[PDB]
């Protein structure tokens, strides 16, 4: 697995990110403080989770980077920009985590959660986005792609937001409206709020590296990814509910807050007027017994069984537009981060 | 006044940045209700302030570019830049009226103390932050300062971020510590959340439209204009207190947030032992008494007098800053902003 191949290296260069965006600023001690807190804040909130998306921009600029091209400063710069994908990432769960009222968050307590942050999270987190320019700044000033690079970040955060935004207009707290939870409207919420940055976002990034700069390929490849991940977000509602948080590292709360989840959708496309009923007095709200009403009317409805069904043929379907859309690329860029996701 | 001079071509040129914000996205009718909502979180945040710091764009635009350069399109990308040093504020003052726990703004409900917003004004600030780069694409891709205005943009957030994580690290909750409060630590504050985006940035950004983008020419502006920012935060503080709200538009919240205010560090450093005890007891506290007894307290010392010596020596320096620095650029470029603020 060429993922868990690169995995220790990529991990070991957070020490030098977190030093840089540190040692950038002892040039003025006045912002000490700050920075001593920028620095709790990147500990806590960048470490902890699978490295995916970051990983996968290193993966892939070793796949798609000739290996003469590969030297010690090149490598540096791909594990700065994975570690880009990282912080947007931290960025994005600080600020979503305090969003949907969530608990945990890789095993540990949400950031906002404990005692003495709160609602400052929303600085630490923007704090956290501030630091992705910092280090293409510090790392890939002179690169010719670093005008591509900065676009795509930025361009992939307002996508994300736009996403975001879906997201919270979709699931209105103490509002419950099932008849917007269609299949059509969930589509379009998880390719913004999800399948840019997860999978199009660390891929692009690497392309660019690599002098992979044409319209065209990037269309192409980004036909496979938003594919990708359409099935990631679909895999992280089904175990919102159904996964076991040891595993997940997290709580669900998409039930509580009232979300246009796959599962519901799914739920109200197979349920009699008596099981919608139960959904509609049930779906939203906060109370234990109520969320457990839900769960239990999806498994009355096999949800479980129709994920393994979905999971299944998602799979089949992007394997095959790997076949239509990969060339001139190495498969191997899709196979592997295929086999980390399914 | 060459401000009230150019703000009724500057405001009217709001419906176009929204509309290009909403035409730019009507190719993909999946993301309306977004783009529905980014509008309505546009017109509320943007709009009902004095325009100063987007105005100052402008105003030094006029000011530096030959006129014979300024065509039809070029003062298109000056009101556009204006514009988003007008949205950077708007991302940022809706973060922090959530921070602060603020009520009005701009003379209405902060955003997100409207039924139906809450917490959800994380994201809608985001969205505005990321609608700057998106005009700054639309708008100045070609030009040849254009990375210059992406990385003044993104470097005065990370400063402006850092500034703010002070903010709220010399202002801890449930916290009375007095001992923190103290000039030197009051003016690295200011300078970072409040003088570099309020008052570098503008002019830095017409500087680099006209083509001057020399480190010696920046840092000369950038003395005067930082100056200038810490009087302007200055007299934000004490506004925050002393100010009429049917005038500022907004409740001040500094006491009760216990905050490193301009007006709590002049108390420490003129108080009694006794007073100190006072000033102790009932600083960073919800309860309304408290916080007027606080109020006594200032005006006990005098603080309103002080403020206003203070205002009338700062000026002076200020303008002793011009005579010093201006040179090459003409002095009415900070003349005119002086006016403004004093
Ligand atoms: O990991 P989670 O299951 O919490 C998922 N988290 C997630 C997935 N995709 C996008 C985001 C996201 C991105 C930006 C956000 O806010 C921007 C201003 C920060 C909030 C959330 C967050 P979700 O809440 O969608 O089920
Ligand atoms: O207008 P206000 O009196 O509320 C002032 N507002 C203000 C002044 N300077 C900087 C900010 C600011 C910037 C960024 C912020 O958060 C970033 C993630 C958004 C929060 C606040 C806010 P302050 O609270 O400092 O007295
Ligand atoms: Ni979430
Ligand atoms: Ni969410
Ligand atoms: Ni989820
Ligand atoms: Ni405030
Ligand atoms: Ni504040
Ligand atoms: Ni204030």
């Amino acid at each position: 697995d060429v993922y868990a191949q690169e995995k220790q290296d990529f991990v070991q260069h957070f020490s030098q990110i977190v030093r840089v965006l540190t040692e950038d600023e002892m040039g003025h001690p006045e912002i000490g403080d700050a920075i001593a807190r920028l620095k709790e804040v990147l500990e806590y909130n960048a470490i902890g989770g699978k490295y995916n998306r970051g990983l996968t921009v290193v993966v892939a600029f070793r796949e798609l980077v000739e290996p003469r091209k590969q030297d010690a400063d090149s490598l540096q710069r791909a594990w700065t920009v994975g570690w880009c994908v990282e912080l947007l990432q931290a960025f994005f769960l600080v600020a979503d985590d305090i969003m949907d009222s969530s608990l945990t968050r890789r095993g540990q307590i949400c950031w906002y959660q404990k005692p003495g942050v709160g609602l400052d999270a929303i600085n630490d987190a923007n704090l956290l986005e501030a630091c992705i320019y910092r280090l293409l700044k510090l790392y890939c000033r002179e690169q010719p792609y670093y005008l591509n690079l900065i676009e795509l970040f930025l361009q992939s955060s307002y996508q994300t937001e736009i996403g975001q935004t879906l997201d919270l207009l979709t699931a209105p707290q103490g509002n419950v409206d099932l008849v917007r939870f269609t299949e059509k409207r969930y589509k379009s919420i998880v390719k913004y709020k999800t399948a840019f940055y997860s999978f199009y976002l660390p891929i692009a990034a690497a392309m660019y590296m690599a002098g992979i700069d044409g319209e065209k390929e990037h269309a192409n490849a980004k036909k496979i990814l938003l594919e990708m991940g359409e099935f990631f977000q679909i895999q992280d509602d089904y175990l919102d509910l159904f996964g076991d948080p040891s595993v997940t590292g997290k709580i669900g709360t998409d039930i509580q807050d009232n979300k246009c989840s796959w599962l519901v959708v799914q739920c109200l496309q197979r349920a009699t007027p008596e099981q919608y009923q139960i959904l509609k007095e049930n779906y939203g709200q906060k109370e234990a017994e109520k969320v457990a009403r839900v769960k239990a009317l999806y498994e009355e409805l096999d949800l479980p069984a129709v994920f393994l069904q979905y999971e299944e043929d998602s799979y089949s379907h992007i394997m095959a537009l790997i076949e239509q859309y990969a060339a001139p690329l190495p498969p191997a860029v899709f196979l592997g981060l295929a086999r980390k996701i399914y």
